[PDB]
C-alpha cells in the first residue's frame, strides 16, 4: 500500500526482485522478496544477514545499493531498495557490447574497488562480487553493488562457509574449503577485471581455477594483464591489497563517473 509494484526485474538464488515506486514521492524503488525457508544465515530481532549487512553499509553515499526499508511477512522478508534509472547490470552490458575498452574498464573497476573498500571499512564482506551483482546508472556513470545475500560480517579469521558464485571463488576454497575474506575478494576482483577486458570469465572448471593460468583472448595491455595475474595469484598472501591495486600503474588517471558516461555511455 505504501509502494506501487511494477514488473519483475529478476529472480534466482537471491529471491524475486520487482520494479516499484514509492507512492509518497514517486521515488523509483526495487522490491526484493526473500522466502524465509530459503534463508541460511540470520543476524540481529532476528532478520536475514542480508538486512544486517545492508544497514551497516547503507549509511552515507557510496557505490553500494541503499536499503530504504524492509518488512517481515509470515513466510518472507520484503526489502525496499534504491533503484537507479535508467539502469543496466554489468553482465548484460558486457553481453551486448563485448569486451570493454581499458579506459572504460578502468573507470568501472575503480568504482567497484571503492565500493568494496566501503563495505570492508563498514565491517561487511560481500562474497559474491561479479558482473551480475553490479548495476550501472547509465546517465551518471556510477556503479552500484547489489545482492548481499551471500555476504558475512568481515572477520580476520578463516571462513569455512561459501555460497557465492563458484567460478569467482578462489582456489583455496575449491581445494581446502577455507579462505580469508580480503584475499578471496581480491581473487574475485581479478576474475571480474578479466571479464571486463576479455568479455568473458577466465576459468570455468575447478581444475582451471586450481591451475590459475590466465590466457588472453583479446588484446589487453601488459599492465592490465599484470594486475589481473597479480589478483589471481594462487597463494592468497601473494595477492595485492586494495591499496596495491589502486596504486597499480594501470589504475592511474581514472575518469570521473560523469566523464565515463559522456564518453562511453
Ligand atoms: O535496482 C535494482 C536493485 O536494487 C536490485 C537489487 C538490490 C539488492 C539486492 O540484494 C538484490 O538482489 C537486487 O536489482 C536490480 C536488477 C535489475 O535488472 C534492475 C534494477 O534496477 C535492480
Amino acid at each position: 500500500s505504501q509502494y506501487q509494484v511494477g514488473p519483475l526485474l529478476g529472480s534466482g538464488g537471491f529471491g524475486s526482485v520487482y520494479s516499484g515506486i514509492r507512492v509518497s514521492d514517486n521515488l523509483p524503488v526495487a522490491i526484493k522478496h526473500v522466502e524465509k525457508d530459503r534463508i541460511s544465515d540470520w543476524g540481529e530481532t532476528r532478520v536475514p544477514m542480508e538486512v544486517v549487512l545492508l544497514k551497516k553499509v547503507s549509511s552515507g553515499f557510496s557505490g553500494v545499493i541503499r536499503l530504504l526499508d524492509w518488512f517481515e511477512r509470515p513466510d518472507s522478508f520484503v526489502l525496499i531498495l534504491e533503484r537507479p534509472e535508467p539502469v543496466q547490470d554489468l553482465f548484460d552490458f558486457i553481453t551486448e557490447r563485448g569486451a570493454l575498452q581499458e579506459e572504460l574498464a578502468r573507470s568501472f573497476f575503480w568504482q567497484v574497488l571503492e565500493a568494496v573498500r566501503h563495505c570492508h571499512n563498514c565491517g561487511v564482506l560481500h562474497r559474491d562480487i561479479k558482473d551480475e551483482n553490479i548495476l550501472i546508472d547509465l546517465n551518471r556513470g556510477e556503479l552500484k553493488l547489489i545482492d548481499f545475500g551471500s555476504g558475512a560480517l568481515l572477520k580476520d579469521t578463516v571462513y569455512t562457509d561459501f555460497d557465492g558464485t563458484r567460478v569467482y571463488s578462489p582456489p583455496e576454497w575449491i581445494r581446502y574449503h577455507r579462505y580469508h575474506g580480503r584475499s578471496a575478494a581480491v581473487w574475485s576482483l581479478g576474475i571480474l577485471l578479466y571479464d571486463m577486458v576479455c568479455g568473458d570469465i577466465p576459468f570455468e572448471h575447478d581444475e582451471e581455477i586450481i591451475r590459475g593460468q590466465v590466457f588472453f583472448r583479446q588484446r589487453v595491455s601488459s599492465e592490465c594483464q599484470h594486475l589481473i595475474r597479480w589478483c589471481l595469484a594462487l597463494r592468497p598472501s601473494d595477492r595485492p591489497t586494495f591499496e596495491e591495486i589502486q596504486n597499480h600503474p594501470w589504475m592511474q588517471d581514472v575518469l570521473l563517473p560523469q566523464e565515463t558516461a559522456e564518453i562511453h555511455l
